[PDB]
């Protein structure tokens, strides 16, 4: 079980295909826009039954929306659930919420992200930039293993393979890189999740 | 038509009969994740049938996937989309994007809204807080008629029908008031979009 999860942005085919080959190797997989825009929700428990799923719609609406999104969700299939940060205050939470609150390219969270990691409680964990291990390992210097980390970036974006998880992370997030070459899953097998052994 | 843009935040066959009712009458519909979760990407072009589609799925993910998600809804008949401000600097741009820039509930855009109204250029229009009626008064004292201004959050959220229109804004977006009750559109009638004829 690598501490890797892998992001399925592609086709419904190739995603179930991917899926069956990589179950049991490593930690989860991510749905998103892509599956979903394809298949429609039902995509999200199809590929539940190969492996842990984080659904990564960037939810970030008003509560009677986000709520009823996160729901849906988690209740036909998704593990967890990633959710932006910036709606703070007004953030779903809970053991079925990643929170992400700095992302692989510049945004607004380049100036908010410690003071959110400072207001934020009672989550599943963080989804923090991989392509910048020295934010991963100030996030995991303020939480400690309080809360899980994962971390995208990896490949394209800049980041080198298990360096993310070497500054602190649990897990890392890989879409193109793997989906290019499955194979390359063996990348991560001398890494382990800083904290926590599931994502 | 009135200047009033209806989210579809229901199930296929129900924003299918309320879209068919309304053509003609309204301005635009707004699709978003209940439609899509259900109907896939397709609900889209069907929706387009009836009357111009906004896309909300309040797009915040990194350039290689935002301009992907942008692509395929604008290709199934999406006249825009709405993302998040709070991407910044990394933000879709063009006719096609609808930026939001502070919500209908608190969330961290409260305390910098209005130097991010002042940082975006080169997009269709901002999403502004029908609920906060004075906060499109600024806006649009700030950016004149620039850009379009569309503004949710009237009913159960708080916003009275047409305050927003009034303070500034060019089109008011409302669902579960219209949905309960579609021939509710009438109060709409005696106001008119303050800078643009259409969405
Ligand atoms: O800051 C972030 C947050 C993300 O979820 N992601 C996600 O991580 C994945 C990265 O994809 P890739 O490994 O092909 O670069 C994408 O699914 C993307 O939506 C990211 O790239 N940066
Ligand atoms: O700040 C915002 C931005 C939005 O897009 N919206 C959207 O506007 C709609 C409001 O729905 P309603 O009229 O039922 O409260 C929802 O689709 C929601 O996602 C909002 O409520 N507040
Ligand atoms: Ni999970
Ligand atoms: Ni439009």
């Amino acid at each position: 079980n690598l501490p890797l999860v892998v992001a399925l942005d592609t086709e419904v085919l190739k995603a179930i295909d991917v899926a069956k080959r990589l179950k049991g190797a490593v930690a989860g997989f991510k749905v998103g826009w892509d599956l979903i825009f394809e298949g429609g929700i039902s995509i999200v428990g199809e590929i539940a039954r190969y492996g842990n799923v984080i659904v990564d719609l960037k939810i970030a609406d008003v509560p009677h929306v986000a709520s009823r999104v996160v729901e849906k969700l988690v209740n036909r299939g998704a593990c967890c659930v990633i959710v932006h940060g910036f709606l703070h205050p007004s953030l779903p939470r809970g053991q079925h919420v990643y929170v992400l609150v700095k992302m692989t390219a510049p945004t607004i969270y380049d100036e908010m992200w410690e003071k959110l990691l400072n207001s934020v409680q009672d989550v599943r964990g963080f989804v923090l930039p991989g392509n910048q291990p020295e934010v991963v390992a100030q996030a995991r210097k303020r939480i400690g293993c309080s809360y899980r980390i994962i971390s995208p970036g990896i490949g394209p974006q800049g980041g080198r393979p298990g360096a993310a998880i070497e500054a602190g992370a649990d897990f890392e997030i890989v879409g193109r890189y793997v989906l290019e070459d499955p194979a390359r899953i063996s990348q991560w097998a001398q890494y382990r999740p800083t904290c926590f052994e599931t994502p």
